[PDB]
């Protein structure tokens, strides 16, 4: 694991990332105790539509953006998460990532993504759900959703 060092940072982090607000401290020590992290120079692709998918990811510095058939479906900062829908519809990636400077992410793998994070999953869903709107606005395919 991380070392009881970055582990308390990895809990200073997870303390203001909105998607785990409704775990208590105990449930974030854990996800905290399982993490790992990685970095993505500018213009590297973190996450590519179509391709099998394994990872759950938060951004915890940097800028990215999502795009799904060519068009701009997200912007991302510190704090966001992507990479959980491959991961709960067992589906290939539905968008494109990529950073566009230099971005530090943390991680988990998909057994861990769904043990940890098990807490929120209805919170999970319930975003996944929200996807909609930009697709439909944006004319794109919404069967990655449901
Ligand atoms: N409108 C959106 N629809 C689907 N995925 C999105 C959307 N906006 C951002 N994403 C993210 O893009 C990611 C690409 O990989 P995943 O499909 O694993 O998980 C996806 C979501 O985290």
């Amino acid at each position: 694991g991380p070392g009881a060092k970055k582990r308390k940072m990895y809990e200073d982090i997870l303390s203001h990332v909105n998607i785990l607000k409704d775990m208590d401290p105990y449930e974030r020590c854990k996800v905290a105790d399982c993490l790992k992290s990685k970095s993505y120079n500018d213009g590297e692709i973190i996450i590519k539509e179509g391709e099998e998918g394994d990872t759950f990811f938060i951004l915890i510095d940097g800028n990215a953006v999502a795009s799904k058939d060519n068009k701009v479906i997200k912007t991302y900062t510190k704090g966001d998460y992507f990479g959980e829908l491959a991961l709960l519809k067992n589906k290939p990636r539905a968008a494109t990532i990529k950073a566009q400077n230099f971005c530090q992410v943390v991680y988990l793998d998909r057994k861990s993504f769904k043990r940890l994070l098990g807490p929120i999953e209805d919170i999970l869903h319930r975003n996944v759900e929200n996807y909609k709107k930009v697709l439909n606005e944006l004319g794109l395919d919404t069967t990655c959703i449901d």
